[PDB]
């Protein structure tokens, strides 16, 4: 209480601690805004998130409708051992009748080669029989002139 | 009775100012962590997006070449099919010669029939012929006897 006490140490002091809002309130204002625009980020990232959920729960039909139908259509390749046993079956059957019918082939070919004989030689026992049957009239024909020449002589002839 | 009632006032504007430094330090504090805690939410799911993506290229080979595999199994059911054109013509061409195995299967039975008959036909043309040799043998013993006779009587000459 004698003349000056703590003059201006009280009024230029209050604008210190005045000035420290004057900041407090500006950050408080950088830092509103980057968490309005970082939560703003994962409104778009959380989006994103789920577009993918689906993308890739496409995939998950599609790979797999595609690698139970490799099955499906795999039970038809599997009968390439009824397929292909025919190879067995079928390549004797063919095989051994093409080897049973050429060779029968050859049989009419060896007994036709006989009826041709047959024919011959019976055709020959034809002509020996006619050619024989002929000695048999000139003899047949000179008997005669010999029974005639003896009833002569049992009479007549001086 | 001023001096004195001086001091005082300014400490009201100090009390309300170290007060509102003091609330809002208190909002920046807050605020400060909120946003952090959105940062952080976002990193990560800057993440997950980036763990999907990368998966989402794996499950689309994976469905590629399962893809690939449906077809490259199914040309080979184009070829497993087209052997049952082969195979077809080969049950029921086959069959045509088991068919031209009874052609030949009746030939060797007929012919074998005319075999037969020449062969008996051929004992008959020799049964006979036996006869005409027997025939004939009587009567060149015949003439041989009768100019025997004959030539005894020629004997009235001498």
């Amino acid at each position: 209480e004698d003349k000056e006490d703590e003059v201006a140490d009280l009024k230029q002091d209050t604008e210190s601690l005045q000035k420290q809002l004057e900041e407090n309130q500006e950050e408080l204002e950088i830092v509103g805004n980057m968490l309005r625009e970082e939560q703003g980020k994962v409104d778009q990232l959380q989006k994103r998130n789920v577009a993918h959920q689906k993308e890739i729960g496409k995939l998950r039909a599609e790979l797999g409708t595609a690698q139970r139908n490799l099955e499906k259509a795999d039970q038809l390749l599997k009968r390439n051992s009824q397929q292909q046993n025919q190879q067995s079956l079928d390549m004797r059957k063919l095989g051994e009748l093409e080897a049973d019918l050429k060779e029968k082939d050859s049989m009419v070919e060896s007994l036709t080669e006989t009826i041709g004989i047959l024919r011959k030689e019976l055709e020959n026992e034809k002509l020996k029989a006619a050619e024989n049957m002929d000695s048999f009239e000139k003899l047949s024909m000179e008997n005669e002139n010999l029974k005639e020449k003896i009833a002569h002589y049992r009479a007549q002839r001086f």
